[PDB]
């Protein structure tokens, strides 16, 4: 029924992943990682929060391979899975900014996310009605990406029917890349930390340009050049593959953004 809920609503949550203790430990490792790349500066600091954290940081590598997440995603997308990107979405204490309703798919340049992709939104902290959580628009995914603070989907969203994504630390939400969502400001004294993972099957293909992804279930990488797991935090081989993979991805992003 998990797949049925996902396909009907365009999302499904909560699904269990990390324990509270694993969530807190992961958050500590994430914070340690952020400080470290900030001190190194350069390209790691610039791309600290996206799009390939899992290729250089052991804590991110561990989560995207977590069996509970992979099992949940497999029940939605099938047994052949790849990690296409990772994102840190952090809303610090008393951050007054808001994000308009929008869909993740707009600038990803992917073909086949309609049936063969899902974003896993892992709560490293609790998500509450007041700490800047995401809201979903149920059923807003059924026509794929739509035309678009950030830019906003050109459609009227019923705010009263929107669904606050409320999670215990360690739980996650899974939503369609065409799910319309918005996020409010964090009104609390504690930062809100979420780790987002884009899972795809080999039936997803880039609209244009060379692309890469990390095989996590199955043996088929489709059109994607294969990536590798980091042997250790900031291992030089991982850094070199990171530079290559991020450069490849940002070329794609730059290209789709140009075709607005």
């Amino acid at each position: 029924d998990l797949a049925e809920r996902f396909r009907t609503d365009g999302f499904v949550f909560p699904v269990n992943a990390l324990t509270h203790a694993e969530a807190e430990q992961a958050l500590a490792e994430c914070q340690t990682y952020l400080r470290a790349v900030s001190a190194v500066g350069g390209a790691l600091a610039r791309y600290a929060a996206f799009p390939k954290i899992h290729l250089v940081a052991s804590w991110a590598d561990r989560i995207v391979h977590h069996p509970a997440i992979l099992d949940a995603v497999a029940s939605l997308l099938g047994p052949d899975l790849l990690v296409w990107s990772t994102n840190l979405f952090i809303r610090p204490a008393y951050s007054g900014s808001s994000l308009a309703w929008h869909q993740d798919a707009v600038y990803l340049g992917l073909d086949g996310y309609q049936q063969h992709a899902a974003r896993v939104w892992v709560a490293l902290t609790d998500t509450t009605i007041a700490n800047g959580t995401m809201r979903y628009a149920r059923g807003s995914h059924l026509h794929g990406a739509l035309p678009h603070r950030g830019e906003e989907i050109a459609v009227d969203i019923d705010e009263a029917a929107a669904v606050d994504v409320l999670l215990d630390a360690g739980q996650c939400s899974v939503h369609h890349l065409a799910m319309a969502h918005a996020s409010g400001p964090n009104q609390t004294d504690t930062g809100r930390f979420n780790f987002a993972i884009d899972y795809i099957t080999p039936r997803v293909s880039p609209t244009a340009g060379e692309d890469s992804a990390l095989l996590v279930r199955g043996t088929d990488t489709g059109a994607f050049l294969p990536e590798r797991r980091p042997e250790s935090d900031f291992d030089q081989a991982a850094l070199n593959d990171f530079y290559s993979a991020v450069t490849r991805r940002q070329k794609r992003i730059n290209q789709t953004v140009q075709n607005r």
